[PDB]
């Protein structure tokens, strides 16, 4: 890639933002060189379900020091379910293992799974403390599902594109987790089912993508992750978007277009 391509990409992100009534927060990192393409990198955005990556990392970190944490089965009843639990609703009673809950929350964005894992760790303060432990002093999880998602300069349940990009890089590509835990987190996110129209839609079909989406009111549309091209270094993608109108729908097309801008600039 080149400096001039990265500068041009940043201009294209400004132009993309001008096409809708909202804000675009974006960071892409080419791990070959540390080159960054950024837009509103240090502004806060509501993270919505993208926090589930940090949550699952925190669980994996706990598992490194515990016997068989990932195999613990956590029982719950139908009356413990919160809104949007497509996987956990199928296993009420005996429940699901911690590993299965991580998979459910990452791949389907399952909210009961998230809340079960938040409780396991000791609450939202524990997830935030985990973030601090990996060098992220920007991320703040204040609430649980589904309150954190009702999304405005309310700094609760926000992070910045830059903070989240550094965290995603350290977790999925770097050494924030042990070698084996990194492989597991990647494996789960590479199987995400909710992101086909977002980062995945903006990069070549021949790239592997590990991603986690977030969606909320004010047309909040997010996607974070790493793309793995076949014969080059991984590229980190962090996309946050939110709109001025509370009624607005999220914009998959915008998210895909932002990822495409960086993909073309780095390839």
């Amino acid at each position: 890639g080149s400096h001039m391509r990265n500068v041009a990409a940043e201009q294209q992100l400004r132009e993309l933002e001008s096409t809708f009534d909202g804000r675009l927060g974006f960071v892409a990192l080419d791990t070959a060189t540390g080159a960054r393409i950024a837009h509103r990198a240090d502004e806060r955005f509501p993270f919505c379900s993208t926090f589930k990556t940090m949550l699952s990392a925190a669980v994996l970190a706990r598992s490194a020091g515990d016997a068989a944490l990932l195999q613990r089965r956590i029982p719950y009843a139908k009356r413990d379910l919160v809104r949007y639990s497509p996987i956990t609703e199928k296993h009420v009673g005996a429940g699901m293992t911690v590993a299965e809950l991580c998979a459910a929350t990452l791949q389907y964005s399952d909210n009961t799974a998230a809340n079960l894992l938040i409780a396991l760790l000791g609450g939202p303060q524990a997830v935030t403390a985990y973030a601090r432990s990996i060098g992220d002093a920007t991320f703040r999880l204040d609430r649980r599902e589904t309150e954190l998602n009702t999304a405005p300069g309310d700094e609760r349940d926000t992070t910045t594109p830059a903070a989240m990009a550094a965290s995603v890089r350290r977790l999925l590509v770097g050494d924030a987790l042990g070698t084996a835990q990194r492989a597991q987190l990647n494996a789960w996110m590479l199987g995400n089912k909710t992101g086909d129209a977002r980062i995945r839609a903006g990069v070549p079909a021949g790239w592997r993508v590990a991603d986690k989406t977030g969606t909320g009111d004010y047309g909040t549309g997010n996607d974070i992750g790493v793309a793995y091209p076949p014969d080059r270094a991984p590229i980190v993608f962090v996309v946050y978007t939110t709109m001025r109108s509370r009624n607005a729908q999220a914009r998959d097309d915008v998210i895909a277009s932002a990822a495409r801008i960086a993909a073309r600039a780095f390839v």
